[PDB]
């Protein structure tokens, strides 16, 4: 049902059994399909398309000539109800496309609250985008991919399938990563090499200067110190139980499948 | 004409003199010109806009966003009536690109059949594309490139003018090929360099353990054995009267104008 | 108010107060703000959203998916009246997208006469792009690029913040420009690099022989004679007292800020 309180443009095509929230914008010659929910005060600006099984929160501002919940481009796709979650006061540019998840991968394409997606970034099928993220122009991602909290993705940049983009981030321009990313750290090239703690990136955030120098420590461990990762996670973990910032390795060890970028 | 089990949306523009198949679908708010012809089964998602001399086969899928058959960015052209040809059950993808040719070049850029397009693909001016190719996101062919039957161009890669993607090539995402890339060849880097035979394609598209051999030994004359082009490519007519998939290199060598990656 | 003689499409939105020029052209289901000033002979050919405080000229062709005016990318931007201006014969193709400018950054987005601005081109906030410039498919300028007169931006290539790319430039495909790129120069890479005078476009536009000279010993001066910049700005200065083409160097040595390419 559309809110009593939502603006729906003439032009606007909204199929019945779509869900539209109070104050909601849904501009001139936007498409959204009936399995499409809406949230509270979220803006479609003009000529978007919103399909599939897809859930948009509050607040969200989705610019013209975007593709939203739209099928994968995964060849193994067919067809099945898999879906978008995308979550609150999100700015998405021109042109940006998310699409549907797939079985295989979890059925599930999602994204958090307080991401900036500029014009043509692309989230596959599969991808976990989290909160307060940055996907510069034309910044691609493969399917199945993890881009964590306060991650930037430069522009140009282009994620291989199944990596994972470590929170707070920061990846270069006219980059490519082919493996897993550690939370703080800066990479650029192709293939993406580490150069370092996102210091400046951390500062602004708040980070002590504890917990920065505690970081680097285990940054060093990873990359410096000459070990191998098997023998650093004991060393990683007993740093983190004075420094909680630091328990954001160990996590992130966990989840890693691709190898770390060297 | 447009058929009548064809479905064209209220909202569509299918201008007077367009042929539009049986069973096809104009969807909301697309532009179909007087000299276009649209085959049996074709969709139109949404947000299409078709123009120009444009011939589109059978059972194709072009989703919302996509331009196909529009004035070309050579400032050669001058308003001449080119032509578009697209073959039959493609998967023509958002924001795609296929510009018409040029008199110059040969007044026709051509698309075959079985392609996947990804988001924001190029197909330039007086481009073949053939069958069974895949594009991805971003990837740039410029005016005159030939891309040849079961070749992958990777993610944000660019493909110099007048250059040939040989036959099952896969060029790697982030990538710039700016010479001619023999058939069955790995490609890669900016410039792209070749990598080896594409082993694992042409495992899955039914290869004997034989013909890669084969083919492999014919990469081996090109790049391995030190002799000039020249030297081999009698050496590789030879191999090809016994292996008969050798004869996709001979055949390439006659078109080849650019020289070979190295 | 829309000229007796400019067309508007019944399915085109041109809201109240929007100025609209002599036998101007307004495609079907184009959107058009009431700030929008579109001058004569101008074609809009479907889908373009045109918004904010905007002027575009006389002649300009711009393409479907196009968005002109937005609001930028800029997380400091806060939905001041900034402004875009346009002025005559550009192309602007599909996909582009040109956005209004900061209130830090100067209030201005600006571009001139008889440019190319190929399938998604991006033009950020505060951007000046001047006059017979070629931005290649997906050449990405981030806020307050300079782009001077007959530049030409590479395909896949993206420009730092700040940077000035100088009058007669090319930049190569696939490139990454961090610094100032001086007049008459031909740059390429990632970060890209300086590969000597720009002479083919500099023979074609009419420059003379003695000219072409003078730019390529201003260009030993820069970068072969291992001075530094200081001790080479007098000689340079000195140069274009004979060879006014010379005084494009010291004119664009005033405005750098990045440091140049090297
Ligand atoms: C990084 C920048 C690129 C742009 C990213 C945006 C694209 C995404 O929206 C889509 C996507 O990433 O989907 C893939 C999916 O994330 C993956 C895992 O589920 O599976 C697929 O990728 P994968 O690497 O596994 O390719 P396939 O194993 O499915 O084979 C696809 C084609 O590659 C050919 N191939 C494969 C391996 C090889 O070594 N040589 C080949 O020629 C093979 O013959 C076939 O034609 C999927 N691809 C396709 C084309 O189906
Ligand atoms: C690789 C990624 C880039 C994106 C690819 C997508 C673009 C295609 O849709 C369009 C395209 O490729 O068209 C060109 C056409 O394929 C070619 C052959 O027919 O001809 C043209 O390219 P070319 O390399 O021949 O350029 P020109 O010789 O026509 O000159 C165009 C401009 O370049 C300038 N120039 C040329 C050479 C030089 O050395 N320095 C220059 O500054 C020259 O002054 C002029 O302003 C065409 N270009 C233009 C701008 O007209
Ligand atoms: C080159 C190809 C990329 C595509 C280009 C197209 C994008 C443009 O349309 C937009 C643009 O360029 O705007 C920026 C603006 O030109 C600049 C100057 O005015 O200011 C901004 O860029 P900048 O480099 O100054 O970034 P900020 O200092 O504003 O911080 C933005 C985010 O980066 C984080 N950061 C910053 C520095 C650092 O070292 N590490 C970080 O993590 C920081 O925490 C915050 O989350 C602006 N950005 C943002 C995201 O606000």
């Amino acid at each position: 049902m559309i809110d009593k309180s939502a603006f729906v443009h003439p032009t606007a095509i909204v199929e019945e059994g779509a869900s539209i929230g109070a104050n909601a914008h849904i501009g001139p010659f936007c498409i959204v399909g009936p399995h499409v929910e809406i949230g509270e005060g979220t803006v479609l600006k003009s000529h978007v398309v919103v399909n599939g099984h897809t859930k948009i929160g509050r607040d969200n501002e989705i610019y013209q000539f975007a593709s939203i919940g739209e099928v994968n481009q995964d060849l193994k796709y067919a067809g099945e109800p898999t879906r978008v979650e995308i979550g609150d006061r999100n700015r998405i540019r021109e042109s940006v496309t998310i699409h549907r998840g797939t079985v295989q991968g979890g059925g599930l394409t999602k994204v958090g609250s307080d991401n900036l997606l500029m014009i043509n970034a692309h989230i596959a099928h599969d991808c976990t985008v989290g909160n307060r993220c940055i996907l510069a122009n034309n910044a691609t991602l493969a399917g199945h991919v993890s881009v964590d909290d306060f991650a930037i993705i430069g522009g140009m940049t282009a994620v291989h399938q199944f990596c994972i983009i470590g929170a707070h981030v920061m990846v270069g321009g006219c980059s490519g990563v082919a493996q897993d990313v550690p939370p703080y750290v800066i990479a650029q090239g192709n293939h993406a090499t580490p150069f370092g703690v996102n210091i400046e990136g951390l500062k602004r955030r708040g980070f002590s200067r504890e917990a920065i120098t505690a970081i680097r420590n285990a940054y060093k461990l990873i990359y410096r110190s000459g070990k191998t990762l098997d023998e650093v996670k004991p060393e990683i973990a007993e740093l983190a139980e004075t420094y909680p910032e630091v328990k954001a390795f160990t996590d992130f060890f966990a989840r890693s499948t691709r190898g770390l970028i060297r």
